[PDB]
């Protein structure tokens, strides 16, 4: 696949993660999440400049895992993770990737999350944390951090 066709699934994905993340959150749109969800999934994609074409590649096979969930009635993280399964172990093994780099990303630079999401490092450290331990309860980084910024930007209004 060209650099063309690899960079118009990475932008699929960023569609179908954000609406299948708040739907398991149960809340609409979020706009300081997908800022972060954007910022992210191009810091996984320049993390390697050797497998920049692997990574690409496998966002764009989560971007169709995703659309056909969205499709589907399914709600919570266990439905999800009974849909990856039927899938197959590499659909399992490739959502799993993902969300474990995710928060790699996010405690290798806290200050560009702290920017991106105008909180402070300490709270970037509790993003980081939340996203921790979802996946330990395999429910996904990313539900656990929109969980962790809604609670943070909640805090924050006062």
């Amino acid at each position: 696949m060209t650099e063309e066709e690899l960079e118009k699934g990475v932008e699929d994905f960023l569609v179908v993660h954000g609406k299948f993340v708040h739907r398991l959150a149960g809340i609409p749109p979020n706009a300081k999440f997908q800022a972060l969800d954007k910022y992210i999934t191009n810091q996984i994609v320049e993390s390697d400049p050797s497998k920049e074409k692997e990574i690409k590649k496998a966002f764009g096979d989560a971007a169709k895992i995703l659309r056909d969930a969205l499709a589907r009635n399914i709600t919570t993280p266990e439905e999800a993770q009974a849909f990856l399964r039927d899938l197959g172990p590499w659909a399992v093994d490739l959502i799993n990737t993902i969300t474990r780099r995710y928060v790699d990303v996010i405690e290798k630079n806290p200050e560009g999350v702290a920017e991106i999401l105008g909180i402070s490092l300490e709270e970037v450290r509790e993003l980081a944390e939340a996203g921790r331990r979802a996946i330990e309860e395999g429910e996904g980084a990313s539900l656990g951090i929109l969980r962790k910024i809604l609670e943070l930007e909640a805090e924050r209004a006062k």
